[PDB]
């Protein structure tokens, strides 16, 4: 059945172009954030593993909302290793550092899908898109509060 | 007590009036998707049956919340048949159609609350309050997830 | 598939018919609940917004049982503005009344339905359907109590 | 100690026998939902594993309920396979039928239980136990309803 | 404001009468329930002190129940010792039995309350006051229910 | 069994005579309440209906309460229309007040039951009881709670 | 589709004999323990009626976990009173025994079920089931801790 | 760790200037909502009490997500009387007003913090701060929904 | 209308005024860890935002049970910046303490609040007024108890 | 840091002696509890392991709250076998005493921690802990009340 | 801190790198389901949709599961696109296939985690490993059964 | 009554003996953990009072579990002090050591009750005591999960 829903289907094509680097960031950082629970330790590592958890658990909720506005869009979800290594700018963590280095990945993880919102809303405005706005204006709300919470535990 | 929110009453009673239309488009397809959970038959039962369901009870909560935002502005929320009926722009289906049919006039539902809302922002431009926009956009994200849900049926 | 549950077709038809009459009553009354519900305004406001809020969610469960005994029965359950304008006997409100004549007005509408469920009964007997004699004193007995209560705000 | 709740104990008797039947029809419809809820496969799994576990769920509570009203009326309840199979209306099914005989079976599972049900009100009647006819009277409306959920499938 | 459920006022007034003697001995049985629930000692004291436990506290409800119905109909609902002590069939029990005798007096209690219910019916009949009547039938179920329960303890 | 807690068998009896006539007036409270619930009308319906709803369903666990600090202490619990009326200091009423009265008497019931525990503390205060002690606290504190909030509605 | 768990079509075949075995004295025992929860009397009434009810709650889970694991090997799930009658190792109760022999039945019916779970542990062990010797491990477990409980009755 | 959110430094001391006035006029607003729940009397305290109740409730965890998007923009909430006094537009009340002016000051501090929120959004157009923007537009619908229950008991 | 709970009105309003200084000072304590926790930071980010949030909650109950028994007595209760301000004896923070000396401003906010409440008893003894002494008795227990887990935290 | 809550080193030394003591009769009345849990047997089985089960239950958590209290008074807390053993004036039991024995020594074991709390008043007195006085009273009010329980299963 | 479980460095590693392969075949089949889940379509898209939903949601449970069974080895649990594609045997499926297609490769999916367990059982039994076996049963219980219900939808 | 589960009396007593061991290393674990919650001190003091309560919280259901298993091998559950001194091969602290050694003594308890379960699978090969070789891969896979967590935070 044919989508009239307000929005053009190059036009959705592109926001569900810029939708999937952003899964595939949140995905991404997922991934990240679950292997820094499993595998943090230290004195911090009861905070740390249950603050990671909470985090990821988080981002699990994100990536089903994120992927699903793409399929209200009219398009597939991208959903493969290779799709989110290609379309991810996020940068894995193969080994196992420091606390610390942990803590400071992940803030710039949530910055990094930040970032990617942000690219995505010179689009939005000249196609007039306000769902696909208002996800991305909570994923920032989420990163940004993430983000002062992991950044205070580097504070001296 | 008079009202002092930062928008004068004419351009209140403007934007009750676009909202009043969305309340009776709303609750117009509250009705029909009610009506279709009841009588729908056919192998699709158990599931369009649970689907209709899901949708129904969501919509009973939205014309509540729409309602509520018309006497946040100051004015009364229509509630009768004879006012819905007036202010409406969907079509009652008075039979009982075919399931594939059903899921078809759920669709194009879904797609006219989406035409409803957008049709207010022009308003919200010239006139500025916020929630009101903030409350469209939740509207139009949950018609087009809907309308994604039920289009997926249909696909061939 | 055939329907063998122990009740002939123009019978449940009949049925079908009253209980359409009394879906009809019982969604009209619904609609006046929740429109009261939002636009109720004065002193009593809180303890009228939430009581009509209690009332329009029991309607809202009542017409969804209603409707599926109609179906129980073997005919479709009507759902459109035009069917229940026709097939209700609840007289609507079009504009805003105080509040106590909101109160009045659902008092008549919860005898209404007593009303309209009562009519069926005669047809019942004859016809021996024990379910829907059910479903009526069941929606009897909550529009009997939501009446009272209602009414004792007018003392 | 005596049993003195208004009814006798010849009359409760005959009372405890519809119910014996009521209870090894309801007792072998639980049973066999449950034994199509483990085994129907084809395109319709998903939806009819569900529903049949929701019917068999709703059962299991039904035989404890009609159960505890023989032991009410002063009789032990029947619980063997020999005596369900004796006192039972409903055919069993040995082997594994397509999903839509499943669901035409269970059909006609429901409107044996309301036949079973129906037969007992005349007792009632002459004997004035208004418990056992409420008891009769939701049976009824459960399987009424199931049987327009099952049978709206075959449309 | 004029009370109109399709019940006149004599009628209403005659029901409101047997319900307000239900009522009496239910808050009777409920209080003695309550008594012996405190009271009771013996090897039997964890079973009996939970069982009154359950029994009581059904008994609150229903007591809240059967005092809004004749809410409903129109009439205040008695609620004093005096009132109760007058309307009420059941007489209490003023010292501390032994164990087998509380449960012995709470059968018979169930029974009292069975017969202030069929005690109610005729005035039902002429009217078609079928909201009564299913509370009637409610509460036979209960007590019916509850004595086998307690009886079974003696066998 | 002996009882061995630290109090003798007068000083008990003297407590549990005390936490009887505190039952007494609690189980009185409790029936006024329960009773100003179910007959209330006037336009303060639903805040009474409700306010007096939350304060029976708290009493009927005081009762509860203080009866088994009675049997706690070796002594029976009173459960009877006779004993409460002998022991309670809470005048009934018969009648149907204005809501505003209904309202009066509960305060006075709240500080009536408080006078009753005060009485209670000299003996406290020569015999060492610390639970005892405890259990007239809570109930002060519940019913001076309740006084506060039943009068604001008289300001 | 083909089945590609690790196991042949033989020896599934084979380990689907044992389940549905185990499976006919499981529901077996659960129809006993169902039908002593309706009909026990005597003094230990309350005890026994709960925890009867405890035990046919867990056996029915057990019964739909047993199934479901006959149909992950590929195999239907008999589910009629003939197939249980057939395969089945307890002896059914037609009568209404003691409250002694209830339990001293049902304490053999744990005890039997435990005899058909180790009966198959063999058959496992050849071809590595794991899953399947969980399942046995824990109703062997439930069993030997039911059969504790119930002996313990009678010491 | 140096922040990098898309936002400058100087640029997000200015939004969470504009925040730390709007935390204020909300903290302010929450305990002269709190204030009033503790004092208000008259006939309207049960429902006013509870309104009042659900207010203070809602702004504590306003409160708490207003200071924590200051916390995520990088600088200190305020938190103490001298920085909400001195920060706040809405004056405190040191007496006990009257019922209806105790909901007058409230409808005026809820539109005294939707006019806090209105002047900040000039600064976010600028910036470009949607996460703010969202938070401002939540808080607008909040008290603007809130001063209509609130003066809708005026009417 | 008359109140009598078998306490006078100058008796009354003797409790009322000492328990109008226990809820200043459990004010202030609320507001001052409810500061803490937005502002804490360093390595003890986490246990110390959530510590002081269970703290803030418990307190927020404290605030509204002291107030209430206040009414009960039969008086106003204070609520507003200046008079608590004037009645309390907590020491305000303006400023952004390093964690450690949160945790010892926080320990010597509960000893103040015992302080407080212990000053009041002999005013109940010569009464009875027993409900206030358990309340004074309750916040006791919470505020040693929370002084024990605060201080724990300083050990070396 | 230095600990100043109105009570100097000694006095709270001396409170920690005494609360260590109830410390190890709650918790040696815990693991006694706790065993008679699993060891009971005879026809009270049921009933008396439900018993004991709530009772460990509720001491396990009384455990808890007591050694927090002594680190509230700045003391550690007691918890090996030797510490308990040397201060526990609670005699164990070794072997498997028969059910109405195990009721005797629980009860024993009420009375023994309610003697052990007594002991301490005198020091609360002269120093003002009304925490520590508000922990024993409550400890009291639960032992006095299990002792009743305990030895009704014994009239 | 040494690690003292029993089992020496280098069968813990063999056993980890085993369990690096189950997680990465279970998050493989994890990401599929979850993305067959978004992108499903057809008649069957409301029971796909909801049983891959099911499906997506118990395997993130079970790869935090496998995750720390190998830290309580002491290894690292792998984590990355790179490390799960080296290590797991299941093919990615980078289009969106037919529904049925979709089924039948979470089929195969479910196998092929079975089959990586089974791989590992030899290297368990040389060392005594039982919980990594208990972990291994109880995945191949979870896919086996889950292999069952999604080939039924094939039949 | 005979116990006949399928294994002999001397190897149920020999395996009741493993499980003695095991139950009382288990209570010893459990009571030092309860230690630390309440003494641990220092920078990690509300992470390790967390911590430490979540272990002993899971040990204390851990010692019921493993005590009901002694019961249905048919022998009696130790609990006292001297009996778990005895059987713990595991060293209690009398002291209060730093945080630091309080973890490192946790974590030698966690391998502890690890060392002894497998002193105890030999006994259950020969028997094929299933339900318990289950129950000690159990407490294996907690222990050794513990550990890693407790030994992660001195990494
Ligand atoms: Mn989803
Ligand atoms: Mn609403
Ligand atoms: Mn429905
Ligand atoms: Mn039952
Ligand atoms: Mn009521
Ligand atoms: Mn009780
Ligand atoms: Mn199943
Ligand atoms: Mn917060
Ligand atoms: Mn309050
Ligand atoms: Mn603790
Ligand atoms: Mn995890
Ligand atoms: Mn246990």
């Amino acid at each position: 059945m044919e989508i009239n829903i307000g929005i053009g289907e190059q036009d959705r094509a592109a926001i569900a172009e810029g939708l999937s680097r952003l899964l595939a960031d949140t995905y991404t950082l997922y991934l990240k954030t679950h292997n820094f629970h499993w595998n943090v330790t230290g004195p911090m590592f009861n905070t740390l593993h249950l603050m990671f958890e909470g985090q990821y658990t988080e981002l699990a909720v994100a990536v089903d909302d994120i992927a699903e506005r793409i399929r209200a869009l009219g398009f597939p979800a991208p959903g493969t290793y290779a799709a989110y290594a290609r379309l991810s700018s996020i940068k894995e963590e193969e080994g196992v550092p420091e606390a610390e280095e942990m803590i400071r990945q992940l803030v710039q993880g949530q910055e990094a899908v930040v970032r990617t919102a942000r690219s995505i809303f010179p689009l939005l405005d000249k196609v007039s898109d306000e769902p696909t706005a208002d996800l991305l204006t909570q994923r920032m709300q989420v990163h940004e509060k993430t983000a002062w919470m992991l950044r205070s535990l580097l504070a001296s």
